């Protein structure tokens, strides 16, 4: 119905149905039928051709062509909303703005047609490390199988964008441009023949509250390195794009994590009789302690035995034992030699030439923590506070972070009183899980200021020459992270057995191998993945001890190999990664100097050369 050509692109909508397509160099691309765009309220949904009144505008701004569409009354509701869909002039881009004027979701826009039944069809997803999935892929892959149901700046979703690409190299990506209170939504049937993939998004506060905004490339020759270059230069160009380069610029000591091999390892383990971990009938059973004088002699003989150039991340060093007590985590462990021992074993690290962090905890509240008030506590939307006894310290709520800082604050300042000068921390659960809002009157606060004030966490550890490290790498945390425990496979989080959602591909490190450092799991699956061959691939740095948790002299030979490559590597751009010959089973990675590693998971070989 509605037609508009601009600077290389066509747009159609359709005023009657809703739907739009939309073309480029040749290619189009069409909103599925039989999809609508649709608001979500409890158990039912609503079309959004279901209002009253609908009415459409054709418009022409100095910057663009397109149509803006007002929706309003939905049975005799009066809720009211705008859309504007426009090409960009300068780019060719599609934006789509959705608007509101005075609700659980919007499903908006809708889902574009993918069911091309090919075999290379394939769709690009971000959850964790990456995913490409193909139209015929035999396994189901829906949202709910999807880390944190699919949102953005999690787990679920590294970056803000999902992609599709046919076999004969036209593909386009959907940026959000509004990521805090959005996700996508994925449908892919096992065995095909299509791929669903939408944008969703969700009140903040209880009200849809700000425009939200999605933006359209489309593009031809391209593959999933190309899909994956155009995020980056969005990224950087909007001034996110924080290099480990920058970084190293006021904090010099980011170099020292290149080719260093990393070890995890706890103190205090101690699971309370409310935990959801607690055997009733074993009280000791989970409880352990392993001392500061135990891991410095550990460290010692590790380095005498060759291990090379060392971090040490140390879980449950204080008082309450990993995951109790926190905001409240202090003072270093009695039993374990108190801040007198946990001081000696850094000395030693760093007379070794090693470096070391602690792990701590700064969003699950602990009933049980020395100051617990839950004044300073989340309430949610509704007005409730939320709670769970799922870790080793019982009862929590969550705090708000808007006092986050103000807690790092003073415990960092504790920590470095008694003569603990970190190299590293780890803010454990910031960059995986999501940021939540609060409606506290104290406090009250949105995602998007809950992830900045995460953000103001790590600044307050990069300005006193802390490099930062949280769980993973959902990246919105990218100007203020220098490192990770992993940007792990979404298959490396879930038993060898699982079938996978796709075939894996570095979609994140191509954005940021260059901004962000991180270290790769060494597991060797029997009869399965040695997972040094992915950790080669995405440039990485090796674990050669890692535990997780909830429950060498080959090891170190394998580390060398890894972290040898990353001395070289670990702060350049990753230009390129194939599918070698199209084969998912043979990968290989390009570096901005040339180096090219090969995998071969047949063979469950790999080859550094050109
Ligand atoms: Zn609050």
């Amino acid at each position: 119905m509605m037609q508009f050509t601009m600077s290389g692109t066509m747009l159609r909508f359709d005023e009657t149905t809703l739907r739009f397509s939309f073309s480029r160099d040749g290619a189009t691309w069409s909103g599925c039928d039989g999809i609508e765009p649709q608001l979500t309220r409890e158990d039912r949904s609503f079309s959004f051709a279901g209002a009253a009144t609908v009415t459409h505008e054709r418009i022409e701004t100095g910057t663009g062509v397109g149509v803006r569409s007002v929706f309003a009354g939905f049975a005799g509701a009066d809720y009211a909303f705008e859309t504007y869909i426009w090409i960009e002039r300068s780019s060719g881009d599609v934006l789509c703005e959705w608007v509101p004027l005075r609700i659980d979701r919007v499903l908006w826009p809708a889902p574009l047609s993918f069911d091309r039944a090919d075999a290379h069809d394939v769709t690009l997803i971000t959850h964790e490390q990456g995913v490409m999935i193909p139209n015929s892929w035999p396994t189901e892959v829906g949202t709910d199988a999807v880390s944190f149901g699919g949102r953005f700046e999690t787990a679920g979703g590294y970056m803000p964008w999902f992609a599709q690409l046919r076999s004969d190299g036209h593909a386009y990506i959907a940026i959000c441009e509004t990521p805090w209170n959005a996700g996508y939504d994925i449908d892919h049937p096992a065995g095909g023949p299509y791929t669903h993939v939408g944008m969703w998004f969700e009140p903040s506060l209880g009200r849809m509250d700000y425009r939200r905004v999605v933006r359209y490339r489309l593009l031809d020759h391209a593959d999933h390195t190309a899909i994956c270059k155009t995020y980056r230069a969005y990224v950087n160009e909007r001034g996110r794009l924080r290099t480990l380069a920058e970084k190293a610029a006021r904090n010099p000591s980011v170099r020292d994590l290149l080719g260093r091999s990393w070890v995890a390892v706890g103190i205090k383990t101690n699971v309370q009789p409310d935990s959801s971990f607690y055997d009733p009938a074993q009280p000791g059973k989970n409880d352990s302690l392993v001392t500061f004088a135990q891991r410095e002699r550990q460290m010692r003989t590790l380095h005498e035995m060759g291990a090379g150039r060392l971090y040490l991340a140390l879980a449950g060093w204080a008082q309450p034992g990993y995951d109790n007590g926190h905001p409240d985590y202090l003072p270093a462990c009695r039993e374990a030699g108190g801040w007198k021992g946990m001081k000696s074993l850094i000395d030693a690290c760093h007379e070794q030439g090693d470096l070391f962090g602690t792990a701590d905890q700064y969003r699950d509240y602990y009933f049980a923590a020395r100051t617990f008030d839950p004044r300073n506590a989340i309430r949610l939307a509704d007005g409730t506070m939320p709670e769970h006894a799922m870790w080793a310290g019982g009862r929590q709520t969550y705090l708000c972070a808007e006092l986050a800082p103000d807690y790092v604050r003073r415990n960092f300042s504790e920590i470095a009183t008694h003569g603990i000068v970190l190299d590293c921390a780890y803010l454990d659960v910031f960059t995986c899980n999501e940021g939540d809002e609060c409606s506290h009157p104290e406090h009250r606060m949105t995602r998007r200021e809950c992830y900045e004030r995460r953000a103001e966490c790590f600044e307050y550890l990069l300005a006193h020459g802390i490099l930062t490290s949280s769980e993973e790498v959902s990246d919105w945390a990218v100007p203020s992270l220098v490192f990770c425990h992993y940007a792990p496979y979404d298959f490396q989080m879930r038993s060898p057995d699982a079938p996978r959602h796709g075939i894996p591909v570095p979609l994140y490190n191509l954005v940021y191998h260059d901004c962000v450092i991180q270290p790769w799991m060494m597991d060797r699956v029997a009869g399965g993945d040695d997972y040094m061959l992915y950790a080669l691939l995405n440039g990485g740095a090796p674990y050669l001890i890692r535990d997780a948790a909830y429950a060498t002299e080959n090891d170190i030979e394998r580390c060398a190999v890894v972290a040898g490559l990353h001395r070289r590597v670990g702060m350049q751009e990753l230009v390129r990664h194939d599918l070698v010959g199209g084969d998912p089973l043979v990968q290989r990675s390009v570096f901005a100097d040339g180096t090219a590693v090969t995998c071969d998971f047949h063979a469950q070989t790999y080859e550094v050369a050109a």
